[PDB]
C-alpha cells in the first residue's frame, strides 16, 4: 500500500549533486541543528520540491536527506503514469501517509511525479481529483496536529503542469540538475559494480568527457546493454579457439583446453556453436571499452534542449514562493 523505510543513503553515495546538496542541507539540516533560529515569525520549510529533467535519481537523493535529517524515516505513495486498472478513490490514502509520518517522527515524505496529482493533463479529474488536492492541502496547513518533525519532499520532472495550490505549499524549490562529467564517470564505475571488464581508469574519464547531457538513468540504460555482450559475442559465435585461462573458481589455478569465441580463420579457430561447448569449458570475454562505446553510440540522451528551456522558464517566471 505505502513504503516505509529507514534509509542508510549518505550525501557522498550521491554522485554530484554539489550543489543541489548544499542548498538540501541549509533548506532542511540547518533548521534541525538550530531549531532556535526559527521560532516566532520564523518557520523552518514545510514543503521543499525537487525539480529537473527525468532520470537523475530525485528519490535517492531524498534517501540522502532522511538519513542525515537525524535517521528520519522514509515514506512514499509514487502518483501514477501509464496503470489504468488501479487505485481509483484513493484519498483515504493521503490521510494514512500523513497520519503514519506523524506518530513516527522525525520522518520525510516524499512524492514522486508529485505532478500528477494536478489529475492529469486534459483529462477531468477532477472528481476525486478534487478530495484528494484539499487533503493534501489540509495536511500541508495542519489541522490541530503540528508537523512539526515531518517534511515533505515532492519530486517533479514537470513543474509547469502542478496546480498552483499545490505549488505554493512548497515554500523551497530546488533545481536538480543532469550531471557533469566527472560525476557521468564515477555512475559508469558505479554501474558497471565487478562485472569482470577491462576498463582502464582512462576509459572511465573518457567515458564521462563523452557523456554531455546524458542522465544517470541514461548511463544505466548503456550499461546494461553493454552488460550482455559477453552473452552476445558467445551465442553468435561460428568458431571457437582452444585456449588456457584461469578457472572460474580458483584464480591460483590455470585451466588448459577452455573454449573462446574467435573470427572464422584463426590460428586455431575450431569450428562449432555454445551448443558444442562443455559447460565446464566456455572463456567468455569480459566486458570492454569497445563494448561501452557501441551502447553509448547507440543511445541518445533523453532530456534535450527544449526540454531545459522550459524548465528554466519555471525557475524564472516562478522563483521560490511564486
Amino acid at each position: 500500500a505505502i513504503v516505509i523505510e529507514r534509509p542508510n543513503v549518505k550525501w557522498s553515495d550521491v554522485a554530484g549533486l554539489e550543489g543541489a546538496k548544499e542548498a538540501l542541507k541549509e533548506a532542511v539540516i540547518l533548521p534541525i541543528k538550530f531549531p532556535h533560529l526559527f521560532t516566532g515569525k520564523r518557520t523552518p520549510w514545510r514543503g521543499i520540491l525537487l525539480f529537473g529533467p527525468p532520470g537523475t535519481g530525485k528519490s535517492y537523493l531524498a534517501k540522502a536527506v532522511a538519513t542525515e535529517a537525524n535517521n528520519s524515516t522514509f515514506f512514499s505513495i509514487s502518483s501514477s503514469d501509464l496503470v489504468s486498472k488501479w487505485l481509483g478513490e484513493s484519498e483515504k490514502l493521503v490521510k494514512n501517509l500523513f497520519q503514519l509520518a506523524r506518530e513516527n517522527k522525525p520522518s520525510i515524505i516524499f512524492i514522486d511525479e508529485i505532478d500528477s496529482l494536478c489529475g492529469s493533463r486534459s483529462e477531468n479529474e477532477s472528481e476525486a481529483a478534487r478530495r484528494i488536492k484539499t487533503e493534501f492541502l489540509v495536511q500541508m496547513q495542519g489541522v490541530g496536529v503540528d508537523n512539526d518533525g515531518i517534511l515533505v519532499l515532492g519530486a517533479t520532472n514537470i513543474p509547469w503542469v502542478l496546480d498552483s495550490a499545490i505549488r505554493r505549499r512548497f515554500e523551497k524549490r530546488i533545481y536538480i540538475p543532469l550531471p557533469e562529467p566527472h560525476a557521468r564517470a564515477a555512475m559508469f564505475k558505479l554501474h558497471l559494480g565487478t562485472t569482470q571488464n577491462s576498463l582502464t581508469e582512462a576509459d572511465f574519464r573518457e567515458l564521462g568527457r563523452k557523456t554531455d547531457g546524458y542522465s544517470g538513468a541514461d548511463i544505466s540504460i548503456i550499461v546494461r546493454d553493454a552488460l550482455m555482450q559477453p552473452v552476445r559475442k558467445v551465442q553468435s559465435a561460428t568458431h571457437f579457439k582452444k585456449v588456457r585461462g584461469p578457472s572460474r573458481a580458483d584464480p591460483n589455478h590455470l585451466v588448459d583446453d577452455l573454449l573462446t569465441p574467435c573470427s572464422p580463420g584463426d590460428p586455431g579457430a575450431i569450428e562449432m556453436t555454445w551448443m558444442d561447448v562443455p559447460g565446464d569449458k566456455l572463456l567468455e570475454p569480459v566486458v570492454s571499452m569497445s563494448d561501452m562505446l557501441r551502447s553509448l553510440s547507440n543511445t541518445k540522451p533523453t532530456v534535450n534542449e527544449h526540454d531545459l528551456l522550459k524548465l528554466k522558464k519555471f525557475t524564472e517566471d516562478f522563483g521560490q514562493e511564486g
